[PDB]
C-alpha cells in the first residue's frame, strides 16, 4: 500500500581501480555496512579519486568510469538510480536503456579519461580486479580477448573502460560473448556513442 512504498537506494562508490602508477590494483574505500547506510541516505562524504570507480547497490557490484566530466556506467547495473554524494543523492543526467548506458556528473575529486581519437584497434580492458586484458577491436562495439578467460573473471566489470595504447577511453564494457562459459569476445559502448549522448 501507498504508506509503506519503499524507495530504492543510491548507487554507492565502494572503491576504485588504481591506475596512477606502474601497477594496477583495486582499493576498497567503503565496507558493506557503510555501503548499505550510504545507499539509503544518499550521503557519501568519502573523498573520491581516480578514473575507474567500483560501485555497488544493495544487490549488485560493478564499475563506473569518468570520461569528459561524466561518471558513466551500465543501465543493467544502475537502472535509474541516483548516486550518493556529499550533499545527498544525485540524479542521472544521462539515461539510455537502448545503449545500456547511464551517467551522472563526475564526482568532485575524480579524474576523467579523454576520448580516444587514435583510431587504433589494439585495446586494453580494465577489470574490477585490476586486470588489464589485451583486446583486439573487431567492430564498432566488439573486441576479442587475446587470451580468452572464463566469464567468471569478467563478471562485475561492466562499466569499466576499454583503453587505447595511449590510455584514452575507447568504450565502456557492456557484455561478454560467452561460448561454453569462456569469454572470447566482449561488447562495449563506443566512446563516440557517449559523446553523441552528451
Ligand atoms: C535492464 O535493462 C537493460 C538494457 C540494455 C542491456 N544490454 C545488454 C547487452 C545486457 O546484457 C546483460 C547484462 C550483461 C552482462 O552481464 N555484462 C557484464 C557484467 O559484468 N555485468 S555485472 O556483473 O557487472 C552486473 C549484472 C551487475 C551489473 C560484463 C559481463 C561479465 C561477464 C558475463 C557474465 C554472463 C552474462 C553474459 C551476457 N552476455 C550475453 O547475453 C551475450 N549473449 C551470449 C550467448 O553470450 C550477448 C551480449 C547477448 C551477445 C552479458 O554479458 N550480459 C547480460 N543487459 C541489458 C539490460
Ligand atoms: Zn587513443
Amino acid at each position: 500500500h501507498m504508506a509503506s512504498m519503499k524507495k530504492k537506494g543510491s548507487v554507492v562508490i565502494v572503491g576504485r581501480i588504481n591506475l596512477s602508477g606502474d601497477t594496477a590494483y583495486a582499493q576498497q574505500t567503503r565496507g558493506e555496512e557503510g555501503c548499505q547506510e550510504t545507499s539509503q541516505t544518499g550521503r557519501d562524504k568519502n573523498q573520491v579519486e581516480g578514473e575507474v570507480q567500483i560501485v555497488s547497490t544493495a544487490t549488485q557490484t560493478f564499475l563506473a568510469t569518468s570520461i569528459n566530466g561524466v561518471l558513466w556506467t551500465v543501465y543493467h547495473g544502475a537502472g535509474t538510480r541516483t548516486i550518493a554524494s556529499p550533499k545527498g543523492p544525485v540524479t542521472q543526467m544521462y539515461t539510455n536503456v537502448d545503449k545500456d548506458l547511464v551517467g551522472w556528473q563526475a564526482p568532485q575529486g575524480s579524474r576523467s579519461l579523454t576520448p580516444c581519437t587514435c583510431g587504433s584497434s589494439d585495446l586494453y580492458l580494465v577489470t574490477r580486479h585490476a586486470d588489464v586484458i589485451p583486446v583486439r577491436r573487431r567492430g564498432d562495439s566488439r573486441g576479442s580477448l587475446l587470451s580468452p578467460r572464463p566469464i567468471s573473471y569478467l563478471k562485475g566489470s561492466s562499466g569499466g573502460p576499454l583503453l587505447c595504447p595511449a590510455g584514452h577511453a575507447v568504450g565502456i564494457f557492456r557484455a561478454a560473448v560467452s561460448t561454453r562459459g569462456v569469454a572470447k569476445a566482449v561488447a562495449f559502448i563506443p566512446v563516440e556513442s557517449l559523446e553523441t549522448t552528451m
